[PDB]
């Protein structure tokens, strides 16, 4: 079970087109982290994207990453793609995909992790599972009607 | 966030018809665990699932729980209902979704978890997933080609 991906889907109350922008253009200050990097354009002046190295501390360990994030407003997806840092130590491929859709009924949220390890001896990233989960429910929770 | 769902899945060389009576009929030794329960029968005599209650170690906790599991073979998928036991201590509702599919390219296994959190002070299933998970592996490491 070398390729795979794991998934954490909540339900928020707010519009899917509104939650994204949000998500789109925020971050979990008490978590160590910071980053560094240049905006993406298209071509025509606006951005598309970014690409960024962050500094950050899992479990109480400290590391870095390399990302390059896109988005398709028209999908409300969100994408990043991981190209180096810790996690490539145990991943030949580590993306991240956050999509938002309205509820058939607010809002699904969905992150995945679709990943490849390097060999079966390396973990699935249910470390950043968690991590992802316990931040979109944080600043889910600053988040309210009206 | 009180909805939601949890889910990892897995690349496994195997068809996906025979991999799905594969997990049907088999359970991890290792893990301390034992189940006591019944058959149930769709009324013409032939099994269509069980009921049991499990007596299992945790992260190092025992826990129990009865689980009512049923399978749709046209879509290879088992359900797993727990209505009872540790895990309802933290959720309303707690279901396990197990489905095997071809990939468009052997087959894709999917277990999710379908959970409602009883308040925001509940966890996610971030311990059961990576059970689930870690399970599933192993039993896939023991099945070979030919």
């Amino acid at each position: 079970g070398l390729v795979g991906k794991l998934v954490t889907q909540l339900e928020v109350n707010c519009d899917a087109d509104i939650f994204y922008k949000i998500v789109k253009h925020h971050e979990p200050n008490v978590i160590p982290h910071f980053f560094t990097g240049v905006q993406v354009t298209k071509g025509d002046g606006l951005v598309s994207g970014c690409i960024k190295e962050w500094n950050y501390v899992l479990e109480g360990k400290a590391m870095t990453a390399v990302e390059e994030t896109t988005h398709a407003d028209e999908t409300r997806t969100l994408t990043h793609h991981i190209t180096e840092g810790d996690a490539m130590k145990d991943y030949k491929k580590f993306d991240v995909i956050v999509e938002t859709n309205p509820k058939p009924n607010g809002s699904v949220v969905t992150y995945s992790i679709v990943y490849e390890k390097i060999n079966e001896d390396s973990p699935a990233p249910f470390d950043y599972l968690k991590f992802f989960h316990q931040n979109i429910v944080d600043m889910s929770a600053h988040i309210s009607s009206s």
